[PDB]
């Protein structure tokens, strides 16, 4: 049994990474194999700003 | 049994990554194989702003 | 049994990733195989803004 | 049994990704195979704005 | 049984890395194999700013 329950209060993009099981490489006579899976997050918050 | 329940209050794009099972590579005499799956998130929040 | 229930209050595009089962690669004498599935989210929020 | 029930209040495009079962690749003497399925979301919200 | 429950209050993009199981490399007569999965996070917070 797998469930994803996280209590987070953030003024940005939040992500919950839950895979449980992982991947495996076993390609007979394989030439090139690449597995890239990393959740990417990028944000910013602006509160009370007075340039002039 | 797999369920996705996360309590999050965010002024941005939130994502819940729940796969449970993972993928496997086993292509007989495979040449090139690539698996890329990473939830991408990008946002910004603007609250109370006074340039001039 | 698989269900998707997430309580989230966000002023942006929220996504619930629930696959449960994963994909597998096993193409006999396969040349090129590529699997890309990552929910992409991108938004912004504007509240109370005074340029001039 | 699979059901999709998510309680979300958002001023943007929200999507519930529920596949349960995944796809598999097994094309005899396959040349090129590509599977891309990632729900794409993109929006913005404007509340109380005073340029001048 | 694997679950992800973290109580964090942050004005930036927070991520919970929960894989449980890891990946393995075993490609018969494999040429080149690369696995890169590191959640990347990058943000900034602006509160009370007076340039002039």
């Amino acid at each position: 049994k797998v469930q994803i329950i996280n209590k987070k209060l953030d003024l940005s993009n939040v992500q919950s990474k839950c895979g449980s099981k992982d991947n495996i490489k076993h390609v007979p006579g394989g030439g090139s194999v690449q597995i890239v899976y990393k959740p990417v997050d990028l944000s910013k918050v602006t509160s009370k700003c007075g340039s002039l």
